[PDB]
This record gives structure tokens, C-alpha cells and sequence, in this order.
């Protein structure tokens, strides 16, 4: 690979120079002859051997001690030796609290699909590696939700549960996000609530959940500790902050009966630090408006409200070239931003978020030598080219520490 | 190395085998993806395998692979490369190659039309006047009083690089841009430099906001020469709005004919440095990019003004609101004037159908998601949810250096 790669911004002519890609550790899926950049998941029961672990841990320890300006120091060399001995006698090792916090923040810093990374160094890390049971995981998650929600002044946070050992004792949050609404398939084929969550909702009902069978039922937590069968818990409703959606101009918009939860909290990803694997690491931030207003509400396979809103706006819905869909989509995103700001719940519009991200990316290029970014994910799902990231060339590559996808736990779990 | 592509909205999975036939590079590697980079990084010896590859897929396409005609053509091409260091395509091959360069353009959402392409052979052209005549004929044919027809005009191929045919205009029809004294810009700011070359070469600019630029045509590597396209051949549309009667007062118009004139067509190793090609517009090309890019006509603030929108906070989405009304106007205007145009909903829908057609009959369809997804309302169009594999097949349309950076002025 060449040492310097240039990216251009075609609106501002600004050229940036990337050297950080030389530290790339994993494959992207692309080859010299094919690009897989719009494949969502490009290409087990298998843990790192001693020989796989030694270099992965050294690389991370080296990076950590470089970051604290102690590279080559006595503490650096001693930490290397202690880690090496630990791997040698136990085939794994335990991170220091300092190292865990650094690794978590850097997995966020390295997350190429995240437009909100200007915040990466302001992350509250909750060390839950002493957890042994699902009830304990419930306690940790509740504290996380309460801390991160903060009565609407949201704060980013991650709670990290014990790392993988042999792969038969995994900690998992079976929920894909901590807070989501149930979906219910009807006999007649229609769906009530969130159609994306019909499968998981069915799992919870089989596990014992009594469903309200409404349009916005918060799902219970399904929590697996130490490889045991998962267990159900209801999140105390006073910890689930929600925003009813109204429109500043259209008095009828509240009559739609829409609301959404304030806290986006991903709970199905895997956090990889120095070759260690944290299979339960729920992390949360605050929303960009389009995540709710474009995808959650207007995806055809989700709540799918464009028609109903277009009807109440009295739009001509016979020709697509009237752009009735586009007009309604804007008003829905105006309502979402307006309802969150009125209730003083942190949210960020896609103009402000992408402008912030360009500033972040430029700083990272200057101070770090690059900033991996996935353009397909960074550009918002509406009004793409009137945001600055549309015009920004990006380079995508995989740095470690990192958040990874992992198989859904109901597909792998060995029921006791 | 059968590759699967999924649509996350419909769950349709298609299987790609066609990528096994590519040999040009993408710019990515196993460790770095350059999918959002706009431009990532002959002789007798290089030429015959490239020619043989192209003749092979041609005769494979008419289902006479290994036929007597096929065998004879290969030998004919061999001797011609021997004795002349190049070769000439048959008319059938020229047409096949041009349609297939369009078919293979990963960045084109309009490829469902790929085989309906009128191909104008201009390989006998020798002068800029002849180029002008061929180009006027293309424009007139393609415009067709509003019922636009896809066309391409193919001028003589590159020989030694010192006798290149070039259209110096990036597109056949564009508006001029002028650097104003007070620092601002009149017209189209994307063209300020090309406009200045035309002025330097003798063009008398009217210094308005929608001045159609003259043609600047270079034949056989000579100095380029200026020509005015006859105005009756340049179809234009006044943009107005079905509900906002004040919109016509903005004074906006656009031309009906999108015609790329700065790319290079490669076919069996031959390079056609002048190959103007044209189709019809997707509304967002004018309404989102041309009118609302900050570095282009940049009209958003004005439109939002007349709409009386709250422009103090970005979270009012005033820009998004104005953007939709502008794009409603463009579609409404072209449609009212019976000028062929397609909205991004209909176009992307056609492209998904095209992808399905191509996977079935051809085993795949190279597509660049970054370019295929429209610049507004992305995820309410079906291509947003469609995984695409990008790879480079030949014949192809390639970028080439701008002629003013290479030409030695004679
Ligand atoms: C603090 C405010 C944050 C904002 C505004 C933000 C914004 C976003 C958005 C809009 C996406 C695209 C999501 C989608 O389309 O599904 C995303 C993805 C992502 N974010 Fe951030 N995020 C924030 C916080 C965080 C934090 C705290 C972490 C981790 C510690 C994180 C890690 C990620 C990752 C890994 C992805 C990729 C997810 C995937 O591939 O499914 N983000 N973010
Ligand atoms: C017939 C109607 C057509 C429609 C609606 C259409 C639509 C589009 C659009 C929207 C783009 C993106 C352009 C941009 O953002 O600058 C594009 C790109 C492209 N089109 Fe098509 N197109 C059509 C016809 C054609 C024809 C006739 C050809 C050639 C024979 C062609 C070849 C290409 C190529 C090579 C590109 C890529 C240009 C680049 O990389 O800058 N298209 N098309
Ligand atoms: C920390 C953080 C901040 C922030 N602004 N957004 C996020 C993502 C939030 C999020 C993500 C998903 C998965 C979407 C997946 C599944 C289906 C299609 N997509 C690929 C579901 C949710 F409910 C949700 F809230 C995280
Ligand atoms: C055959 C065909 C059909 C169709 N609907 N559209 C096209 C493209 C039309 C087109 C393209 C450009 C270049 C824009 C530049 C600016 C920066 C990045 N882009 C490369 C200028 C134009 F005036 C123009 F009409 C071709
Ligand atoms: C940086 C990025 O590659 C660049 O802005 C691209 C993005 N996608 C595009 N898509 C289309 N159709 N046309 C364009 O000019 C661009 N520009
Ligand atoms: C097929 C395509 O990769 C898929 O729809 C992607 C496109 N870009 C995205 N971008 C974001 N932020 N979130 C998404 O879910 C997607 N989906
Ligand atoms: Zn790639």
C-alpha cells in the first residue's frame, strides 16, 4: 500500500492526507477487482488461541502506552511482561481499568459508520466485569439507562460485561437495542407496532412475556449471563424517557398518536479490545433526527406513515413526480426535531451533525493522520447532497479496538 | 465467489457471477475501501489481447462464438494491428461496444434504456467544422422537439496521443459563469474557468445568467475552434411552480438536453477521446445539484425567503423544505412542456427492475451505490436499501484529463 492517500472535498476543494490507513488491521470485504462498500455485512464458536492472542495484546498495549506518552517505559515493558505471563498461564488476560476505558473510547473513535464521533472522548465507561447473573446485568443496565438519560440531558455511556472465555459462557443482551417497541404479526397478515421487531417480540412472548399488544410497547430485557439461558426483566417505565411527536404548524399531527423513546442504545454488538471479546457491551448516545423521522417512521417495512401524513396534508398522491412522499418526509422530520427540543431531550438535526462530523474528520486527519469513514452510512437518508458529507471523499478501513457484529444469540445458544 | 446481494426492504437476494469477468481495478484493496473516491488511481503488444477479448464477447453475444466469421475477424484484427499498430471496428462492433459501455456504467441509474441508443459514427471526421456539423445533428436528433432520444456520436479514435479529437466542453449544452468584480459569480459557478477560455479565444459573452456556451472543438490534435450552436436547436424550459405563482419570478430556466462530452469511450483497446453522449434528465440533477449546491446556482436561501420559512435554526429544516419545492417545480415545468424528464422515484424503481433483468440474463450488474442513490430523499427510494457490487467491465466510459491541461497550443 502507498504511504499517503489523499481525499478531496468537492465543494470546498480541501484536500486531506491519510496515513492512518497503514494501521489497518482487518479486511473490508473489497478486493482489487470488486468493491463491497454498500454490502451491509461483508464476510465460529471459537476463541483466540494463545498464539493468536500474544500479538493482538502487544499491539493494543503498545498503542495504549504510546497514547499516554510512555512508550518504551518501564511501566510499558512490565505491563507487556505481565500480560504475556497471564496469557501463558491462563490463555487469556484481564485489562486494567485505564486500558478498558481507553479501548472503549477508541472502538467508538474507530467506528467508521458513526457520524457522531466528535464526542468520542466524552464517554462514561461502566465496568461491569464483576457481574455474574442476569439479575446483576439488569441492575447494571438500569443504572446505565438512568445515567445516560439524565432527565433528557443525555450523556453517552457504555456498560461492559465480562469478556468471552471459552465461548460457552458468553454474556449477551438478547435485545438488539435496550429500548425498542414490540411488533405483533396479526392473523390477517397486518402488523401492529414496529414490524422490525416481530421475531424478537415472538421470542419474548415464548419466554413468558405477557404482551400489551399495543403500538408502542417497550420490550422487556432478555439477558444472558455466563452462557446460561436468558431471563426476562421489565425496565422500570420511569426510566424510559419518551417524546410524543407533534408538529409546530399542523395541529392535527398529534392526532396521529406517535411517540418515540429518547435513548438510542445498541446492545447486540461485540467490543474487541486487544484480542479480548466483550460480547455484551451496550452503548448509547443521543439521536440524529433522521434515524426516527426518516427510517423508523417512513421506511416501508417500519412504521410507514408517509401515506397517512400525506393524506392529512391533502397532497396529490397519484403521481410520484408531485413528490408528495418527499414533502411529507420533511414535515415528519420537522415534527420529530420540534418535539424533542420542546421536551428538552437531546437530539441533533442532520445538518448540525454532518457539519460537526466534517470538523471532527478534519481534526482527526491533522492530529491522527486519518479518520476511517463509511460514506454509505455517514450521509443521511434525506437531503443527502445539501449536507457537507455528501461532497466529502472518505476512506474506509478497520482499526482496532472496534465494535463488530456478531450472530444473533438465539441462533447460537445451547438451551440448558 | 458467487457473490450475493440483498435488498433489505424486499429481502430479495440476487447472485452475482458476472464480476468474475472483470480485470480492470477498482481502487479498493482488502484493507482500504475507496468507494466514495470520485477518481481513484497503447502498443501492438497490449492491443491484441484487448482486441481479442472484445471480439470474443461480441461473437459470443450474437451466438456465433468460434464461428468462421469469428475466426476470420480475429485474424483480420491480428494482421491489422501488425501492419498499422491499431485496427478499425466494424460498424456492428462500434454499435455493440457503445451500448455495452453504457450498460457497464456502474454510476448510471438510467441503464434500463441501455440497448435503445442511437449510435452516430463520425470516424470519418477530420476538422472542427465537421465535428460541429456532427454535433448539431446529434443535438437535433436527440432533442426531437422534446421527445428526447438517447444518442452518442463517436469521433476518430486516438492514434499517437498527438492528434486527439476532443470536445473541450464538459457537456454540449451548459451555461456560462462569470467572476464578478465584487467577488461573487454570475451564471453557473462550475464553468467560470471554461467560460474564461472561451472569452480568451474570442467569444463575445452576453454576461447574463443563462448564456449558452459556444462549442470549443479540437480535431486531429489541432488548436480548438469556437462555434455557436444554432439557438433553435437548444431546447430550454422556464421553471415555474404548480402552486407558488411567485416562483416564475425567480427567473430560472434550464436546458432540456444532458449531454456528456468530456469522457473517453474504450472498446477493444481503442480509445475514443471524443464521444458526446446524451439522454434525458433525472429531475434531481437540475433541482438538487445544479440549483442548490453551494458552489453552483445556490438558490436555497432565495426560495426559502419567498416561502417565508424560519431560517434562523438549521433544525427547522428550511433547506430541506425549499429543496422539495424546487424539485417539484423542475418536474412540473418539463412535464408541462412535454420535455422528457424522470423523477428519482420512477428512475430508481426502473433501475431495481433493470438490476433484476441483468442478474437473470447476464449474471450481475455493476452498480455504484454512492452515485446510484439520489441526492435527496435517499431512503424512501428503493436503491437505498439495495446492496450493490461495483466492478469495472469493458467496453467502458472513462474519465480523461481536461484538454487545456495537456494541449500544446500550436
Ligand atoms: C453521542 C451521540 C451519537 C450520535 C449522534 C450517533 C450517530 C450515529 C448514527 C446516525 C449512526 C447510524 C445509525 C443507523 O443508521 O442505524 C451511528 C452508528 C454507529 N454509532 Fe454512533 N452516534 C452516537 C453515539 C455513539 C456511541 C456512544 C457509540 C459507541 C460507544 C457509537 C457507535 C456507533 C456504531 C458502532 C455505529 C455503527 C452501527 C452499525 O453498524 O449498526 N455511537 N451513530
Ligand atoms: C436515458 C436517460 C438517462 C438517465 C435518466 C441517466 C441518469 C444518470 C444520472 C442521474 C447520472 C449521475 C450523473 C451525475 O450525478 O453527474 C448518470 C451518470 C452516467 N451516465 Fe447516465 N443517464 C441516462 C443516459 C445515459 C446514456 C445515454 C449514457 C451513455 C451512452 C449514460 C452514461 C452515463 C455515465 C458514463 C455516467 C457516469 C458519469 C460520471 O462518472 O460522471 N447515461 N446517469
Ligand atoms: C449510540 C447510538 C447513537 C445513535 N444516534 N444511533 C445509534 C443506532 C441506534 C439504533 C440502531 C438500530 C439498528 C438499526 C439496524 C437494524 C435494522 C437496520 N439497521 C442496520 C435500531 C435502533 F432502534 C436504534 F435506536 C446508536
Ligand atoms: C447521459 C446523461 C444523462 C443524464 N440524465 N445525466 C448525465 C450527467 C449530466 C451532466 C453532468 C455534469 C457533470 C457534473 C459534475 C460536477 C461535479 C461532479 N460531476 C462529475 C454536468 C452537466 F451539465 C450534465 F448535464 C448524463
Ligand atoms: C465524495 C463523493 O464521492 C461525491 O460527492 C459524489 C457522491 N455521490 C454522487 N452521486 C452522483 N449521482 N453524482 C455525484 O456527482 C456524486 N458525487
Ligand atoms: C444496502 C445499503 O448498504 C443499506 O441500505 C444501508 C445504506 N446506508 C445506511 N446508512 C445508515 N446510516 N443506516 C443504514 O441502515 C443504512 N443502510
Ligand atoms: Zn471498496
Amino acid at each position: 500500500c502507498p504511504r499517503f492517500l489523499k481525499v478531496k472535498n468537492w465543494e470546498t476543494e480541501v484536500v486531506l492526507t491519510d496515513t492512518l490507513h497503514l494501521k489497518s488491521t482487518l479486511e473490508t470485504g473489497c478486493t482489487e477487482y470488486i468493491c463491497m462498500g454498500s454490502i451491509m455485512h461483508p464476510s465460529p464458536e471459537d476463541v483466540a488461541t494463545k498464539d493468536q492472542l500474544f500479538p493482538l495484546a502487544k499491539e493494543f498495549i503498545d498503542q495504549y502506552y504510546s497514547s499516554i506518552k510512555r512508550f518504551g517505559s518501564k511501566a510499558h515493558m512490565e505491563r507487556l511482561e505481565e500480560v504475556n505471563k497471564e496469557i501463558d498461564t491462563t490463555s487469556t488476560y484481564q485489562l486494567k481499568d485505564t486500558e478498558l476505558i481507553y479501548g472503549a473510547k477508541h472502538a467508538w473513535r474507530n467506528a467508521s459508520r458513526c457520524v457522531g464521533r466528535i464526542q468520542w472522548s466524552k464517554l462514561q465507561v461502566f465496568d461491569a466485569r464483576d457481574c455474574t447473573t442476569a439479575h446483576g446485568m439488569f441492575n447494571y443496565i438500569c443504572n446505565h439507562v438512568k445515567y445516560a438519560t439524565n432527565k433528557g440531558n443525555l450523556r453517552s455511556a457504555i456498560t461492559i460485561f465480562p469478556q468471552r472465555t471459552d465461548g460457552k459462557h458468553d454474556f449477551r443482551v438478547w435485545n438488539s437495542q435496550l429500548i425498542r417497541y414490540a411488533g405483533y404479526k396479526q392473523p390477517d397478515g397486518s402488523t401492529l407496532g414496529d414490524p422490525a421487531n416481530v421475531q424478537f417480540t415472538e421470542i419474548c412472548i415464548q419466554q413468558g412475556w405477557k404482551p400489551p399488544r399495543g403500538r408502542f410497547d417497550v420490550l422487556p430485557l432478555l439477558l444472558q449471563a455466563n452462557g446460561n439461558d436468558p431471563e426476562l426483566f421489565q425496565i422500570p417505565p420511569e426510566l424510559v424517557l419518551e417524546v410524543p411527536i407533534r408538529h409546530p404548524k399542523f395541529e392535527w399531527f398529534k392526532d396521529l398518536g406517535l411517540k418515540w423513546y429518547g435513548l438510542p442504545a445498541v446492545s447486540n454488538m461485540l467490543l474487541e479490545i486487544g484480542g479480548l471479546e466483550f460480547s455484551a457491551c451496550p452503548f448509547s448516545g443521543w439521536y440524529m433526527g433522521t434515524e426516527i423521522g426518516v427510517r423508523d417512521y417512513c421506511d416501508n417495512s417500519r412504521y410507514n406513515i408517509l401515506e397517512e401524513v400525506a393524506k392529512k396534508m391533502n397532497l396529490d398522491m397519484r403521481k410520484t413526480s408531485s413528490l408528495w412522499k418527499d414533502q411529507a418526509l420533511v414535515e415528519i422530520n420537522i415534527a420529530v426535531l420540534y418535539s424533542f427540543q420542546s421536551d428538552k431531550v437531546t437530539i441533533v438535526d442532520h445538518h448540525s451533525a454532518t457539519e460537526s462530523f466534517i470538523k471532527h474528520m478534519e481534526n482527526e486527519y491533522r492530529c491522527r493522520g486519518g479518520c476511517p469513514a463509511d460514506w454509505v452510512w455517514i450521509v443521511p437518508p434525506m437531503s443527502g447532497s445539501i449536507t457537507p458529507v455528501f461532497h466529502q471523499e472518505m476512506l474506509n478501513y478497520r482499526l482496532t479496538p472496534s465494535f463488530e457484529y456478531q450472530p444473533d444469540p438465539w441462533n447460537t445458544h445451547v438451551w440448558k
